[PDB]
């Protein structure tokens, strides 16, 4: 199609970037897609794991939603148009990972029009001691 | 009203007998959006070796230590007239009378089997 | 960029607005989106309820759709695209109430690319 | 939406029309929708029922499309786009019932844009 | 393949609707075709009239749109696609005409791939105590 | 239509702010529109005009856009879909005008589907202390 | 109203001299749909080496033995502040006064003359 | 794009189908265009020409229309939207020429979206004597 | 009206176009249809065959997408509208087989208003 | 948001590929944008030129489309919408020049919503055999 590739943007929100402290992390996916109707799916690094009191578009997420473990964030109906979709993962109060670098991946896996229908981002958790 | 057929499908209906079940769900009006899901009795467990509508069961399908099978409705199931779930190779459960449930959680059904004294 | 606002008429088609007489009352329910698929709802002040006999774009309404001892009428798998969605509920042979003002509501409970703010318009019914 | 009503169009097309014999009925469903991506059904009165070697756009019905035994068939996703679409159902081989006026229906039941889902036409069959 | 119709709705938005009272009166119009690029025209009856401080579609209408002596309001080079295309007019702070029901109408006058058969509406003035 | 209104934004982006010294203006309009295939102007207040050395979306003005003694900038055929259209008029190298406020206007005037196709903002010329 | 301006650009004004002529209509409000029309009075002809906005006359824009300048309206004309018509290299008829004529007919006129000078 | 080929009917509907007689002939334009908005023209072959009896889509030729000593038939904007579109063209009561073969054409000249903007159909005029 | 047809692409866009030496195909399907939803799917000719290295619009195959040993790749639920739609199967790392002729298919299995006919496309592989 | 990319492919059509034998080559251009109206422009290299026997969506080129000594093929009034446009130029009867690869590129040049950035795509004559 005429729209760009699937884009993901990841954060960390929280006032700390330092591993073992707690934080916030927003995960911003937009398919770009002329049109979709299918599976849309967060996949998140071992190190985070999704529970209903994170957001999607600011709504708790639905245990039916979580998936693997907590590492998949499934959306079995996910709409775009004109790349005017967005879905805005938020993983709230979490207890951040050992230092290092981890990746985010989102994925439009069904009924998609578009040129890549997946995205991935990262974030930087950061040493006790610098 | 929903309907839900439940049958032991296998020659034996005996207790501790290898067998197999057949769970038929039919909303008998549109499903709407949301997630399909049918409720297994203490005694009876899927894996990915059964199947709904002839397809293997997804292990992100199944929860509930096996109790629990979902069907989260993408575009492309929306519009079924059935869900078929078959319980394939089995071990019966003591004999009494076991009951399955299946309802579109976002049209509530039930339906029984009784497993047979040895 | 910026969405727009969902919109309601609510007309009273048949030819008395006069309290305690039979009329028809038509409300027209635009949600006004890029897409949604899913669930609209109607929602009924006192004074008026929906059964079978009336209906959604021409089509009499099922038992399924009228929720709230009748205050309420659902179109469970609604779809719109880029404005171009409509639903016609048409009350049909009611005797009106009294004599006022009377506001009807009409909501976006769907998945949608879109502004799901409700939408309401109100109609007169005139004194004996 | 921007166009007309859904149409439905019924006709004995086997040589005989007439009650108690061979012959075949050919139902023309146009949604007339700008989009549906949801469930269509046609409603046989009684004396008419499918089964799988009736045919849709000329594939045979599979049991999954037969319902409510044997008087609704289903097409669970059936796709239109301004009105582009079509569902031709022939019901083959059938012996025809007694003599008189029998109704077809068809119908968008979800995800659909337009003014009117649905639609009926009829046939008659002959005397002798 | 067979096209809808156009719709117009004609509402008393002011608090009030009697007879002599200022209110104001919003018509809106939906063309409903597939595809048209032109003229469409609103037609007001007899006790209503057009000027500079009505609006279409939020904006001051422009004296060239308003013609046959306030009763014809213009949009020249209107555009619809798929039943999208709205039009609304606001006729603000009008001095409401004697008691009846009067009724307006909108036209299609555009090169059309739909139906260009005009829509209607009226409203219903009331009484004096 | 789908869509929300037109927006203009208008900001001052050069060093200075103040009465009598040069700086930049830019203008940045979306139709916010479905569609447009018609007419865009922008209308500029007394105190500042346009000529060919001012830009839209990066491209010198032509003779034939600059109307009206440099008051009108229009965009004869100003493409939108979807809202993805949008006109960045920057005024390049402007002497301010005497302090005060001054305000823009940008419209779709013709061939457009939308709710309100107009749009006005406003800028803040400082005093010389 | 849509105003007309008629203007010798040349530089001779006077009769049987050669000279060029500028006709330019602006509406003042947006044209309608339509076809855009200039009637120049006798003594005047367009031919195809003169220019609507630049671009050359085609045949099919001009007839009525060269007096009369039509173009439809299609979608990417519409939009245009002013038409331009340029009577390029021609010879200036008797002195007198010429009065040229221009309209946008629509299913829904302007003026301007020029003084060519006695030798 | 996802529509076929732009289609033309050519038909002598008047009874008469005879060289030299009165007779009336209907072209039916189908740009089948996702999308028009621009030049479309019919062309006429020698013996044949339109005048302000002469009908599109059930209005009168207006003379702006006509070009070419009547062998063009022009409408500066002619809209299609998915193929919904269509220009039939009336000629109405005209004297048939020469017994013979003869082709007619209509296309879209500008601003179209499709495969192909032209198509060509021809009717056969008959002898006075067979 | 009437539709128009798919197409299909087939690039060798490697360096090199020589037989038994490496380089990357490129095919690239347009199903071509109004509206499409479902099975898509691509037919490779002896002399090549997909892995899980390979990519379908950027991303790598899966193995459930490839079948018949390596010959057939599957995209299960694709979307089509107003032919915009398009898929895009790179064939990476490959050694190009003995020179000549080889032609590649691509089909619409899908439920579709458009014209499913398969689309086919050739590379000339060159000799050294 | 981002937007897509034009694409362009070049076909030897004709059943020769072999240098001085005769054949025929079609380019085919997607802008790929969301909405352009305006001009769209072919550009041929070296050993390749059009002439109006030469066609654009199957229909011969116009003189005034012909630039540069046939080495531009314009299309003034193109349109395109969702990526749905498409042009086809189509060399007829060339005879191919020497052994090697050519490059043709397709630009927009038009009033677009999308990405103008050009398109190019190449052909390999091959040797004749020995
Ligand atoms: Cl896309
Ligand atoms: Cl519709
Ligand atoms: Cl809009
Ligand atoms: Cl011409
Ligand atoms: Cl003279
Ligand atoms: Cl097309
Ligand atoms: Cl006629
Ligand atoms: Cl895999
Ligand atoms: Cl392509
Ligand atoms: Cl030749």
């Amino acid at each position: 199609g005429p729209l760009g590739s699937a884009s993901l943007f990841a954060t960390i929100t929280g006032a700390s970037k330092t591993e073992w402290s707690f934080s916030d992390i927003e995960l911003t996916y937009r398919p770009n897609t002329l049109l979709s109707l299918g599976v849309m799916e967060f996949t998140l690094p071992s190190g985070f794991t999704a529970n209903t009191k994170d957001t999607m578009n600011g709504n708790a997420l639905r245990t039916t939603q979580i998936l693997n473990n907590g590492k998949t964030v499934r959306v079995p109906l996910a709409l775009d148009l004109l790349g005017a979709g967005e879905f805005k993962l938020k993983l709230n109060n979490k207890t951040l990972p050992a230092a290092g670098t981890y990746t985010f991946r989102a994925e439009n896996k069904s009924l998609s029009i578009g040129n890549k229908f997946y995205a991935e981002a990262s974030i930087d958790v950061a040493k006790r001691s610098t």
